[PDB]
């Protein structure tokens, strides 16, 4: 009967076309929410964020896999919210700059401190500073990085990287685009280097690509950072065999999963939106890709055995995990693409909400790091951009259009948006606050000092 | 001090370039939420609609007016907030229909029913529905609707009028286009000809241009909608001076303040967004609209009167407030007059939190009827809609892009939104609820049955 209490069933309660039927309130909140409240420590914290994930994805999402009124178990069901703003800042002049990357974004709420687009770790003068998950390994907490992203990608690697630019993922791109961050010239490495080095206990994702690269000096020069990586006493895994086959990991033999060369597969494909799509081409109904595996660990099992590994650790535990992929693929204009990927997440935030509900003194948050292109529209609208018809859960259609870009990509959009928690001071994302005040909550939550 | 506390700031504290600076919060909010939680009677319910003012509409008027890290007084500073869904149903199939007009959506939290698109007061078999004020009334509550739309327009009028299509503004529009409702036809008449039967204590937004019509039956055959009104016992105000000098407003004497022929003018003048507009002219500044005026209440000022005309009442009142051009003005693809009315609604809700925290018994809550089209971009973005720099309190340029129709108006878009309240039974918009719970949140805070 764990206390504070996860928010059971908010789906329509009935016929949608009767008085009261679309109700997801089932009478007063005052007492659940006055349950959901509490000071006492955080002992344990998983921030879940989709990237790219605004309260349109979410509502596109749910409309899609749930229908209009259902209900995502995970994402919905975090009993307190509110909205955050994410705008970052112009390196030059200091003023806001409101359409952050996500570079900019995961630096705030892992630093506390507002940065220019494309840096990681550092503020518009480039300084250093600490972020959550060095700070949380510092005070003997184990740390968890997840995401279905390759692990250079902004967001996991924010949590150990300080570099000028989020495009120096290897020694290669750093010498070149970081030269002062360049190893061989005395700063402290490309992103992958620099997470060598952080060694957060788990970290599970893509990005083997860049592990194939060698130092340009250092320790393990001309060694391959898979060598490095081997050579410094990881415990590497590529598959779901091998990484359930994993009984530990701490800093004598921390956890290193390479699931993929670039980013994990995604859950659900179908046709990028086009010109006209929703007038011109037939109603989509997504269909899961026949190459995602039960050899390839999910973002839930991910996410389950980060937790399981993690747990072990009686000071307690900071881990994030990235459904990576929303963004990417709000990006690439796919619907399908980019609902499964909110879908997926959602199956991980049900694994931290029933870790946290039996566990009783975990935090979990469950935001995005800036909003997104896709709008939900009428099903007859003539829009300039690109646009596609879907076949919701409701049997209906919804029509999904992406207008701002001409380009190849569709791009980030700078409206404040949800952020949801449940557990000790969840308190403190209700009501309007900023991105960079959840790196704040994090650490007072968890007492780091 | 009224136990429930209004939040004083939520601005960015310090320097937004430095660590700490961006943050909106100075400490632990756990006590705060739990001060702000009480289940004791709601004597008075001020409901603050802003038409299309999704969280993106919120977010640009901010970073315009207030600055990335500034703080709407009003807006910003309820502190319950969740996110709400309001899909409408498609009339012939009775399943979600994606993305709600603004007549299905008001329709949804004045009665607890879902509609279809254009239906006011009636659901999806054209059944009335008793709605919120009505239902005020009859416990011998006071009555206020407020619009600085022309009354006629949905929001205010899906209180006070049941018709089986929007457009039913008069006696003419009923004949062509509802002839169940029309009045020579056995009806109840226009949505104009209801509102005066409905006879709230206060009813005040623009709208003139119907009233010249005449009645094509009944007791005032013939005689306009205006005279009337005057027959029938109403006090017509016309002008900030004649409205201030109305001292009391009941059934015996209800006010009705008639101000401008159609939509009150909007509060600021700024240029259309155009195709590449933040790519090929200047920033827009953005300023005040002469046509405003010391003879034209503001909303603010209507909001006011109407709050000490209905608190004679010691029963209680039910008011409904409409920051009605905020919609308007993103359909036009027009940031200026977008920002402007959102800025507008802003100091209304101050006014009623200002009373509620006073009053100490009155819930307030601050949302919208559905989102929209407007998205902040990065200012270099190339979109394939309409586009504007804006110039904005910080002294940097904000784009805003208006990318879902090739038609005339942009249109409305169908992600959930930010809902927010104050006072009793504020715990009952945390959280995923839906529109319609709005309405059986403010029947049980005012204890009808
Ligand atoms: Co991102
Ligand atoms: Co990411
Ligand atoms: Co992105
Ligand atoms: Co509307
Ligand atoms: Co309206
Ligand atoms: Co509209």
């Amino acid at each position: 009967t764990p206390e504070m209490p996860v928010l059971e069933n908010r789906a329509a309660q009935g016929d949608i076309t009767a008085p009261g039927g679309a109700r997801r309130l089932t009478g007063d909140q005052t007492a659940a929410l006055r349950d959901s409240l509490s000071d006492k420590p955080a002992k344990n914290i998983i921030l879940l964020i989709g990237d790219g994930m605004g309260d349109s994805e979410i509502t596109a999402a749910r409309n899609y896999a749930e229908g209009a009124g259902g209900f995502f178990k995970g994402i919905d069901a975090l009993p307190l919210t509110g909205q955050y703003t994410h705008y970052a800042l112009n390196k030059k002049t200091g003023k806001p700059d409101y359409v952050t990357d996500s570079a900019a974004s995961a630096t705030a709420w892992s630093t506390g401190v507002k940065t220019y687009n494309g840096a990681l770790g550092v503020d518009i003068h480039e300084k250093d500073h600490p972020t959550i998950l060095e700070m949380a390994k510092a005070a003997g907490l184990a740390t968890g990085n997840v995401s279905t992203a390759e692990l250079q990608h902004a967001t996991p690697a924010a949590l150990v990287a300080h570099v000028t630019s989020r495009k120096c993922y290897g020694p290669s791109a750093t010498s070149e685009k970081c030269p002062g961050n360049a190893l061989e010239k005395g700063g402290k490495g490309s992103i992958t280097e620099q997470l060598l080095n952080a060694r957060a206990d788990v970290t599970l994702g893509g990005g083997a690509k860049t592990f194939a690269e060698t130092a340009t000096a250092g320790e393990w020069q001309g060694k391959t950072l898979r060598e490095q990586a081997q050579a410094r006493g990881y415990q590497l895994v590529s598959d779901a065999a091998s990484l359930n086959s994993v009984t530990e990991a701490n800093q004598q033999k921390p956890l290193l999963g390479l699931f993929a060369d670039g980013n994990m597969p995604v859950r659900w494909l179908g046709p990028k939106a086009t010109y006209h799509g929703n007038i011109d081409k037939p109603a989509v109904t997504c269909t899961p890709n026949p190459q995602r595996n039960d050899s390839v660990p999910t973002l839930a099992q991910m996410t389950d055995k980060a937790i399981e590994l993690l747990s072990k650790n009686e000071k307690g535990f900071f881990l994030q995990v990235e459904g990576a992929s929303i963004d990417w693929q709000d990006h690439a204009a796919n619907p399908c693409g980019q609902i499964g990927e909110t879908v997926d997440l959602d199956e991980a935030v049900q694994r931290a909400l029933e870790f946290a509900k039996k566990e009783g003194n975990t935090l979990v948050i469950v935001t995005a790091d800036h909003a997104h292109a896709s709008q939900i529209v009428a099903p007859d609208t003539k829009a300039p951009g690109l646009t596609q018809a879907l076949n919701t859960k409701d049997g209906a259609v919804m029509v999904m259009s992406y207008g701002n870009s001409e380009e190849d990509s569709q791009e980030h959009t700078g409206s404040q948006l949800r952020i949801a928690a449940y557990g000790p001071h969840a308190a403190n994302v209700v009501g309007l606050t900023d991105q960079t005040d959840l790196f704040y909550t994090m650490k007072a939550a968890l007492g780091l000092k």
